[PDB]
């Protein structure tokens, strides 16, 4: 279960340098409904520009873009370090003598 | 507003070697009822000993317990590292154009 940050940087980390609905569907592993809501949100904060090429919609990834990927990117790693760390606390909190 | 890790990081800081209920109270920031709940979570999970001097509580940490002071500590330094990382994020998703 992915949260917006995710999905955005599923979405992004396969919008290099382009990308279509194809290769965002099944790249970040959402659907249709899904990916043209966040496509659209993604062009709104200026991380995609949006194209139409053969009748097909064309998304690629700004500077910007690229920042926000690396960023979520970020986030990702260090809520996993977090995790860890959590179960380690966890495992200093038991007892077999009560 | 802290959890219930922080609470115990709180107090095990202040009960190095020793630690009365004077100073897990005014250590941690928490009243009587608070400390005495936590002391004995403590006590129970084997991150501290307690004795009776003098007719008061005496509470000594012990090696597990300095072992769960050090990993909360690293969990709460991830933690703000976590915040920082995600307001980097929503710096990055914001737009003036609409």
């Amino acid at each position: 279960k992915r949260g917006t940050m995710e999905i955005m940087f599923d979405i992004l980390r396969n919008c290099e340098p382009k990308c279509g609905i194809t290769r965002v569907i099944y790249g970040a592993g959402i659907n249709y409904v899904v990916a043209q809501k966040y496509l659209d949100q993604l062009v709104k904060v200026g991380a995609l520009n949006i194209k139409t090429e053969n009748d097909r919609k064309i998304y690629e990834i700004t500077e910007k873009g690229k920042l926000l990927r690396t960023h979520i990117e970020e986030f990702i790693k260090i809520r996993e370090n977090l995790y860890s760390a959590k179960e380690k606390v966890s495992e200093l909190l038991r007892t077999d003598s009560e």
